[PDB]
Formats: structure tokens, sequence, C-alpha cells
């Protein structure tokens, strides 16, 4: 199995103990590290932070401690929107002078591969025609990397791309049997399925549905997506399963009405650290749960919540994991991904969980690392 773990090059300007960089990665953890994100100008990758070649180092430096991890970039994420995208792919010089940067860029800092967080193609402006190029994108470069391999005596870098997990947009976004065949990994991003885009309390990442969904509201689970991937046609070994390391929050309505689906108001408080409303790292949410918040554990969905007066809480913890763990390995599945691990309880001292908590507890589930045995 592998473990595929997401590093963001914003983490770096949390304040005091939430600060992470890439020397805060335990390189023994995961399978994968991907650095998220790079940009694009001119049809071109390109840095976004100005300490990002200093970053880039330090990740790929990681390498020398682990021989067996590799390293990927992303392109894209959710607030560089689809514009760039769309542009690049629309005409064969565009997609060649793209794909040629990234060969040169890949190289040169020390990477073994791209990811691709188009978020959507066909969706947030990308027109249909988006759903085919991102496939002939994807198999352009696919083929590109396995002649430069064999032109640089080198081993290929990998292709591979974070997808949707709400069925309206992987409809309009993926030829998936085509795209499947191409792309050497398939990140499904089955996470923030319920949020204050929803007038009402849900879970960040349920395993399956609530008993009184129905409809449309009963795809919003980490089964059903992963299903619908493989029923759709992609290989379940290619297919990875997302795992997020943060919660939502929501404003109870009524705070006798604390339940799943329960009325509410928009988002919980922002947390000291990462300073969003309606999103709290796992560090964070320890803080939570220990100041008086009343746990529940949803035995429907799989997954815990957490209530205190009027805020609510949907999150994952090392229960849930270990349950989404055991479920993916009884069904094929690749690995797991995890959205972010600058999010865990990376220091240890907000959880008393240990080190790295939740990452640790995939890495344990799923065998990457064994319980050795040195007794004499
Ligand atoms: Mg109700």
């Amino acid at each position: 199995y592998n473990l595929i773990c997401y590093f963001t090059n914003w983490a770096q300007y949390r304040p005091g103990l939430g600060s992470f960089k890439p020397d805060d990665i335990n390189p023994c953890l995961c399978t994968h590290l991907i650095y998220a994100f790079a940009g694009m100008q001119n049809n071109e990758i390109t840095t976004i932070e100005w300490n990002d070649v200093t970053l880039y180092k330090a990740f790929n430096d990681l390498k020398n401690r682990n021989s067996k991890l590799k390293t990927l970039l992303a392109i894209g994420g959710w607030n560089f929107g689809t514009a760039p995208f769309t542009t690049m792919v629309s005409t064969s010089q565009n997609r060649q002078t793209f794909i040629t940067s990234v060969i040169k860029f890949l190289r040169q800092y020390g990477f073994d591969g791209l990811d691709l967080d188009w978020e959507y193609p066909g969706s947030r402006g990308s027109p249909p025609q988006d759903k085919h190029l991102f496939t002939v994108l994807v198999k352009e470069m696919r083929e590109a990397f396995e002649q430069e391999a064999i032109e640089s005596n080198r081993p290929r870098l990998m292709v591979t791309a974070a997808v949707a997990g709400g069925i309206s947009n992987i409809q309009a976004g993926y030829e998936i049997p085509e795209l499947s065949k191409y792309l050497d990994f398939i990140h499904v991003m089955t996470y923030d399925l319920h949020g204050s885009w929803e007038g009402y309390t849900g879970e960040n990442s349920p395993l399956y549905k609530y008993p009184t969904e129905t409809g449309s509201n009963a795809y919003l689970n980490v089964d059903y997506v992963m299903n619908y991937w493989k029923n759709n046609g992609a290989p379940a070994e290619k297919l990875i399963v997302g795992f997020p390391e943060y919660g939502h929050t929501f404003i109870l309505r009524n705070p006798s009405d604390n339940g799943i689906g329960a009325p509410t108001s928009g988002d919980g408080p922002a947390g000291p650290y990462t300073r969003q409303a309606g999103f709290w790292a796992y560090y964070e949410i320890c803080t939570f749960l220990r100041s008086g918040a009343t746990e529940v554990w949803d035995a429907s969905q799989e997954v815990p919540y957490a209530y205190k007066a009027n805020e609510w809480l949907g999150y994952d913890n090392i229960k849930s994991f270990s349950v989404k763990a055991q479920w993916l390995k009884q069904n094929n599945f690749g690995g797991a991904m995890i959205w972010a691990i600058d999010l865990d309880d990376f220091t240890g001292s907000f959880c008393d969980q240990g080190k790295f908590p939740l990452t640790s507890t995939l890495n344990k589930a799923l065998g990457i690392s064994t319980h050795h045995h040195h007794h004499h």
C-alpha cells in the first residue's frame, strides 16, 4: 500500500507552534510526499512563495534519510481556479510549452513527478471541452515522460492527479477509463463532503451514508465515491482514498438540536493557528475536545462529532482513520492520501497521542512501518 502525504507551502506562516516546514516532516512516515503548490505563468510551471526554491531543497533532501521515499510537486489547487489550465490545454503548442517546462523544473529541483490538481475540468468556469482536453494533456505528459526516461537513462517521472469526490464534478470533468490508463495514481478528494455551503451539520469525511440520506445526498460518503470511480473504469490499485487531518465547525441554530443534520447559522470560530472560520487542524481539535466538549461516535457513518454549547465539529480521529484503513484494504484500493501533514499534531504537544498521531495511525494500519522485534 501507498501513503501519500500532502505538504503545504503556506503552513510556514502560521504563528508559533503552528509553523511547519519540510524539516518538520518525519521522512519515514509516508511513501510519497507531495509539495502543494506550484503555479503557472505564460503556460509554464513556476514557484509561488518567495522561498520555494529553498523549501524544495529541504523537501527533496528528505530522500537522503529514506531511500524509498518519492516526492512530487503539485500544481493548481482550489484557489488557483481553472482559467490558466483552460488556456494551457486549448492548443497543442501551449501543452507542449507546459510539458517541456515541467520536465525541466522537476529534474532541476529533484522531484520524482507532477501531481495535477485542476479543480476541476468542466466546472468552476472551465468549459465542457476541457473534460476531453484533460485526458489529452495527461496522455501527452505520460508520453513525454516515457520518452525523457529513455533519453536521459533515468526512471520515468510520475504523473498523478487529485480528482473530485462530488458526483456532478466527476461526471462533468473526467473520462475515467481513458484517464486511468495514463495516470500512475488517482488521488480522490473524499473530504469536504459536508460544510457550511449547506445549512445544517454534517460530517467532513463519513465512510457510509447517514440512514436518512436519499437522492444525491446518499452520494456524500467515502464508500459511494470510491466505488463510483471503481465501477466506472478506474483500477482499484491506482485509486487512493483521501483522508482529512482537519475538521469543519458550525454554529448551531439551536444548541438543543445538536445531531447530524441539525440546522446551523454559519461557520464556527477560527482557531488561533489556522485562522479560518469553519476549519480546525487536528491539533486545534484536541484543544476543543479537552476544554469540555461532548464527543459522539456516529455508528452509521463511522466518524466522530463533538459539540459544546452552540459549536459543532465534524472531524476524524484515530478510530475513524483505523476503521477506514481496514475498509480500504478490504476493498483492494491502492492506499491513502492525507490532506495535509502540517495539520497533524506534529509536535505531539496538543493531543497527548505522540508525534503525528493521525499520520502514524495510517502508517501502522497500512503496514508501511511494522512493529519490529528487537528483543535480545
Ligand atoms: Mg432536525
